[PDB]
């Protein structure tokens, strides 16, 4: 079990008195210690986050540290199988041979680094759940969700609150994720959040965008609409195709862009990729981007920056990052109520919320002739992400959980 952006970089967006409260919460907590603990050190989301979150802690003076937990490829398919069973999945089957296994290897990780030792743990997701079992606790523990849990494969659940049941705090996404087993109590809401700062969102130069824009035939003189999501059936790609080309029907010019970075190990998703591209047919004014060409982050960056309208007609949502990464670039977004899109979405305030794409048709329509309620909705979805999503208002309330 290995181990390993000051709050200042980010004055110039929150402004000083934002940066007191931090700075304020963060002196009844001074010199305490902040453990975290994952499986991958190399990564987005959880990896992507304590990166900064880290460094970010101590800057306010707190001895936050991160190790991350070990093992071979068999506990990873493992905890790969827990996920999906946590999600739902009802086909997987959990043997006494693999759970095992798990506590084993939590066992390893575990003869080492006393973790019990510090005056704050937090464990992120499953795979390090266990670790609560192999030390004697004298600080309290934190449990730090990702997944959904409202509807788990039951042998697998089970087996997992035995250990998540002794944590002091379970922390969840939103709601509609919590386990509803589990002591609304002990339970905590804190939504994911992005860091401004980080390649995904920082702004990039007028130049560098343009480029990304040739590079992948995009025009930036005509309109473009886009919705950047994973490619599956429950994310309302075929919805964004039919707005488009209803869309298209009155702005011929209209560009779509469909943007999306899956895993090599995601058949589902390259099965659906493959669906849309011969649903799209010849139809060249629509572009599909996704790492197998070379769109990352930087480039997902661009994209976002270059619409004019972005979409998220999810059927399935978590909490829907990808709204909250438009909200900051100043994007109007029309999307489903459904998580974090029904949350992050001020009706007719930030964005539209409709229920059916010939809504969804009108409000693109309107938007796009309307360029100044567009400025005007977007700046106001910025701040909503400013006062609400970014990394340190996130920080911020990892302060009061642990005040409280």
């Amino acid at each position: 079990m290995y181990e390993v952006r000051k709050l200042e970089d980010y004055k110039s967006i929150i402004g000083e008195e934002e940066v007191s409260k931090i700075q304020e919460k963060a002196e009844k907590l001074k010199g305490r210690s902040f453990v975290h603990v994952n499986s991958t050190s190399f990564g987005g989301g959880v990896a992507e986050i304590l990166h900064s979150l880290v460094p970010l802690l101590r800057s306010i003076g707190i001895e936050a540290r991160w190790f991350v937990i070990e093992g071979p490829t068999e506990f990873f398919n493992v905890t790969k199988t827990f996920h999906n069973a946590l999600q739902g999945n009802e086909s997987l089957k959990l043997t006494e041979e693999m759970k095992e296994l798990y506590l084993n290897v939590n066992r390893e990780n575990s003869k080492f680094i006393d973790l019990s030792s510090f005056d704050y743990v937090l464990v992120h997701d499953p795979q390090p759940a266990a670790l609560i079992e192999f030390y004697e606790k004298k600080s309290p523990w934190l449990w730090r969700c990702h997944i959904d849990l409202s509807s788990p494969n039951r042998e697998f659940w089970e087996f997992l609150r035995r250990f998540v049941e002794k944590y002091d705090r379970y922390i969840f996404h939103l709601p509609e994720y919590v386990q509803p087993e589990l002591d609304r109590n002990k339970a905590v809401i804190m939504p994911p959040s992005i860091d401004p700062l980080s390649e995904k969102n920082v702004e990039l130069k007028q130049t560098e965008i343009l480029r990304i824009l040739e590079r992948f035939d995009v025009d930036p003189e005509k309109p473009i609409i886009t919705q950047v999501s994973r490619f599956d059936p429950w994310k309302g790609i075929f919805d964004v195709i039919e707005i488009y080309r209803k869309v298209k029907e009155k702005i011929p010019g209209v560009q779509l862009l469909l943007v999306g970075v899956m895993a090599h190990d995601d058949p589902e998703g390259w099965i659906y990729f493959e669906k849309t591209l011969r649903k799209i047919g010849e139809d060249y004014d629509v572009k599909v981007l996704t790492n197998l060409i070379g769109v990352h982050a930087r480039e997902v960056n661009a994209f976002q920056r270059a619409s004019d309208v972005i979409l998220q007609m999810s059927i399935r949502e978590g909490f829907g990052l990808t709204v909250t990464e438009a909200m900051w670039k100043g994007k109007p977004v029309i999307g489903r109520a459904v998580g974090g899109i029904k949350f992050q979405i001020v009706d007719g305030e930030t964005g539209f919320l409709v229920r059916d794409a010939n809504e969804a048709v009108e409000v693109v329509l309107y938007l796009l002739k309307h360029p100044e309620v567009s400025k005007e909705m977007g700046a106001k979805a910025k701040e909503r992400v400013r006062k609400n999503f970014i990394i340190t208002k996130h920080m911020e309330r990892y302060l009061d959980i642990l005040n409280s």
